[PDB]
């Protein structure tokens, strides 16, 4: 549902859905390689994406807190949504086990599977003449040293997360998600 988005210049529900489409896949393949038991289902937030249109105007190169994933290029070979997510993915091999290395590496992989993500919005700027792609993610939780994710059986501990939240059958049930109509 994105009846609560504004019309952007350079991002439409399509994109919306890609963006949305890939972190969960990500999330998932990682869930299941890595072992982890309450990644959560993101859904597509477009508070978050004000925020990060807010953040991505400014046209800074670097991420101005943690949960903002930031990428710039020119010349894009795939589409926007497979330019940005592969080159967060890609941090993947600088992981070294499942705490966090504030260390300009890993910042944009772990925000992508950050196990208590549920959330994200996303913008896409012209900067001098450079595309620059923001995310921002949600709850707040990341941070140096803090654990990106718990390791188990996949969903073994979604009821961590409280009230209504269940494995999602939509994701392989390897993720949690919150109550909802289905």
């Amino acid at each position: 549902d994105y009846s609560l988005c504004q019309q952007r210049e350079k991002l439409d529900d399509d994109m919306r859905e890609m963006f949305t489409e890939l972190h969960n896949g990500y999330r998932a393949a990682f869930a299941r390689n890595y072992k982890t038991s309450k990644m959560r289902t993101m859904v597509y937030d477009c508070t978050l994406e004000e925020k990060a249109y807010k953040s991505a105007e400014k046209c800074s190169e670097e991420p101005s807190s943690e949960e903002e994933n930031v990428d710039v290029f020119s010349a894009a070979t795939l589409n926007i949504p497979l330019e940005a997510g592969n080159s967060w993915w890609s941090e993947i091999f600088e992981l070294r086990g499942k705490v966090y290395n504030k260390n300009g590496k890993t910042s944009n992989i772990a925000n992508m599977v950050w196990d208590s993500h549920d959330k994200l919005g996303c913008a896409v700027v012209d900067c001098s003449g450079k595309t620059h792609v923001v995310c921002q993610y949600g709850p707040e939780a990341k941070g140096d040293g803090k654990t990106i994710y718990e390791e188990g059986a996949p969903c073994s501990r979604c009821s961590d997360y409280g009230a209504g939240v269940t494995c999602d059958d939509d994701w392989q049930n390897l993720l949690c998600i919150g109550h909802h109509h289905h």
